């Protein structure tokens, strides 16, 4: 009985590794070569994994986990009881798989065209426009056009998607898909805990917002920026106004105090990933295997192939084959993304000897945080100078501002995406109100407004990758808080004293060992245990992020007071 459960999970593990390896292959092949042939093979392999999931999930529900003694086996069996989409009847499963493929393909191949002119793709063309253009009308063209071509094209699929993902969730014991997603944290108090974290970041965000709004007023003109109102959503350097540091040049605190350098000094996608690999091994963490260099797709193909560019990290479930797929551009932003992705690979490597059911991060935010922690150190002026990419309190404030434009601005954005989705999933937001409710949250949390009134048929959420790709978002909110807790702890372990923002953990084997111990746990233990291993305490806390940015909070409050700024908006 305990012995039958044990046999049970050993069979599940051997067979799952095979079937999931085959599925991952097919998924990779489609993602790196969108065609009717790779699509067919993918939709077929979907049916194979579904059949396996159904078989072993059915058997897992036969056990009473309330009676099982071994806590590992109990946990594994409990997890395998969740069939996900494989719970759906065949007709619905087929329709759901097709909807998901159609959504992700629509997003990844959408283009925005000038008449009798060229057609731009999101990566790299529209990304580049949003980062570098300082002309209202040109930014508006890219911003609106991307929504018109990607967002509006997702709308036809989204209501049925919601029906079917919710139907699957109910068949697995949840009330809706949002309930199921939140369950990944195993934290009954999650919604309140996240809300309290968000509230703690509000002083810093409102101060940053007002400061940036002032700067935008200077460049884009008084007639286009209301100093007591929300900021137009196309002016922040990024398609979603999720991270703002591409407009650093417009907001630099101290003018008198890297892309050109990276290009001129011969950086390439492969060198960028080598740098990241080197950073991991400097901490005594694992190098990526030779296979990774052979099989990864580290730049957009030139050969014609249509691909899913949006960067991702892949585990092929055999303990050996790990890959990144990224349409890498040579710049510092993308170097940060490369490190983000390499953190996923590092996690995959660290937990590769666990049973597959426990091959996940302690929670999804932990998986998102690892690579970002290393990138915090990469980003420091000291470290960028060490890489030759660069040649005082003023310098300090400038650097904190650059960091804040990405890390603090992202907090409200990352919070809001799943506040919207949880309310779609629970039925609170119907299809008639999708776009209005998206904008009411964009206002409430980020203090943004759309530069052109939205119209019938718009579906702006569809223009953000994780929406059509059905990837949960709250993990990134969690990540952006906890990564600073990890940085604080690893900097302490490495013996750093003085301001946390001056910390660089490069070469610290003590920092590496802290992270490795936690990563090796996988999903085997409640996530607070992993939090405590790394930090010495069990909770999510904004204290570390606040500590990092303290000198900037102080500077921004003084600066905003001198200009008589009215924080917030109506
Ligand atoms: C409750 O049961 C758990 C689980 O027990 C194991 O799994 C069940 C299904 C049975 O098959 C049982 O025989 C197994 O032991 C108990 O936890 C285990 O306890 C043992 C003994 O302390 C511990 O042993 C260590 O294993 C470490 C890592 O092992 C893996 O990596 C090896 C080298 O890479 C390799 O030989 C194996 O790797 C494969 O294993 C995965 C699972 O099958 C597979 O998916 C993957 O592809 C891997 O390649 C090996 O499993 C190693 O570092 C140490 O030296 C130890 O020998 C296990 O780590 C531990 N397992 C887990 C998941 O915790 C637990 O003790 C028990 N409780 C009680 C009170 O009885
Ligand atoms: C680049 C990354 N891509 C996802 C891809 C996630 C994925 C999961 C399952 C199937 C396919 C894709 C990731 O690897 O988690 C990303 O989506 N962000 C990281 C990041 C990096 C820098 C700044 C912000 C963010 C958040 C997020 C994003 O860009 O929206
Ligand atoms: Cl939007
Ligand atoms: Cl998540
Ligand atoms: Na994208
Ligand atoms: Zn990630």
């Amino acid at each position: 009985d305990e012995a039958e459960a044990s046999k049970f999970v050993e069979e599940y593990d051997r067979t799952s590794q095979v079937v999931w390896n085959e599925y991952a292959g097919a998924n990779w092949n489609y993602n790196t070569n969108i065609t009717t042939e790779t699509s067919k093979i993918l939709l077929q392999k979907n049916m194979q994994i579904a059949q396996h999931t159904l078989k072993y999930g059915t058997q897992a529900r036969k056990f009473d986990v309330n009676q099982l003694q071994n806590t590992t086996i109990k946990r594994i069996i409990k997890k395998v009881q969740d069939l996900e989409r494989a719970a759906l009847p065949a007709q619905e499963l087929e329709e759901y798989n097709k909807i998901l493929l159609d959504m992700e393909t629509t997003y990844s191949v959408a283009t925005v065209c000038h008449p009798q002119g060229s057609c731009l793709q999101l990566e790299p063309d529209l990304t580049n426009v949003m980062a570098t253009s300082r002309k209202y009308e040109d930014l508006l063209w890219a911003w609106e056009g991307w929504r018109d071509k990607a967002g509006r094209a997702i709308l036809q699929f989204y209501p049925k998607y919601v029906e079917l993902i919710n139907q699957a969730a109910r068949l697995n014991g949840y009330v809706d898909a949002g309930d199921s997603w939140r369950s990944m944290y195993e934290t009954p108090s999650l919604e309140q805990d996240l809300e309290r974290l968000f509230q703690e970041l509000q002083p810093l965000y409102l101060n940053l917002h007002a400061y940036v709004r002032r700067a935008l007023h200077r460049h884009y003109g008084a007639q286009h920026i209301n100093l007591e109102g929300p900021i137009p959503a196309h002016l922040l350097g990024n398609m979603w106004a999720q991270t703002w540091s591409n407009i650093y040049d417009l907001v630099v605190p101290f003018p008198s105090a890297t892309t050109e350098a990276m290009l001129k000094q011969g950086w390439t996608p492969r060198r960028m990933f080598k740098e990241a690999d080197d950073f991991f091994t400097s901490l005594g963490l694992l190098p990526v295997p030779p296979e990774f260099w052979q099989k990864s797709m580290l730049e957009k193909p030139t050969d014609g192939r249509e691909v899913v560019c949006h960067a991702s990290a892949w585990d092929f479930y055999n303990g050996k084959d790990f890959r990144i797929k990224q349409c890498t551009t040579v710049n510092l932003e993308d170097l940060v993304v490369a490190h983000h992705e390499m953190g996923h690979i590092q996690y995959f490597m660290q937990y590769k000897d666990l049973p597959v059911a426990l091959r996940e991060g302690a929670n999804p935010g932990f998986h998102e945080a690892i690579g970002d922690v290393l990138a915090l150190s990469v980003s420091t002026p000291k470290h960028l100078h060490s890489l030759n990419l660069l040649s005082s309190d003023e310098h300090d404030i400038n650097f904190l501002m650059k960091m804040a434009l990405d890390k603090i601005a992202f907090i409200p954005f990352s919070y809001l995406v799943d506040q919207w989705r949880w309310r779609v999933f629970d039925g609170s937001i119907t299809k008639e109100n999708y776009n209005q409710e998206w904008w009411s949250l964009r206002l409430k949390y980020q203090g943004l407004c759309p530069p052109v009134p939205r119209t019938q048929g718009d579906f702006d959420p569809g223009a953000k990758f994780h929406i059509p790709s059905s990837v949960p978002y709250i993990r990134y909110f969690v990540s952006f808080i906890i990564q600073f807790q990890f940085h604080e702890a690893l900097c302490q372990a490495a013996g750093h004293t003085g301001p946390l923002h001056k910390c660089d953990i490069y070469q610290s084997k003590e920092a590496g060992q802290r992270l490795a111990t936690a990563m090796k746990l996988g999903f085997s233990r409640p996530w607070p245990e992993a939090m405590q291993l790394i930090t010495g305490q069990p909770q999510m806390s904004a204290s570390a992020m606040l500590s990092y940015f303290k000198p900037l909070l102080d500077w921004l409050r003084t600066e905003n007071e001198l200009h008589g700024e009215k924080l917030g908006w109506p």
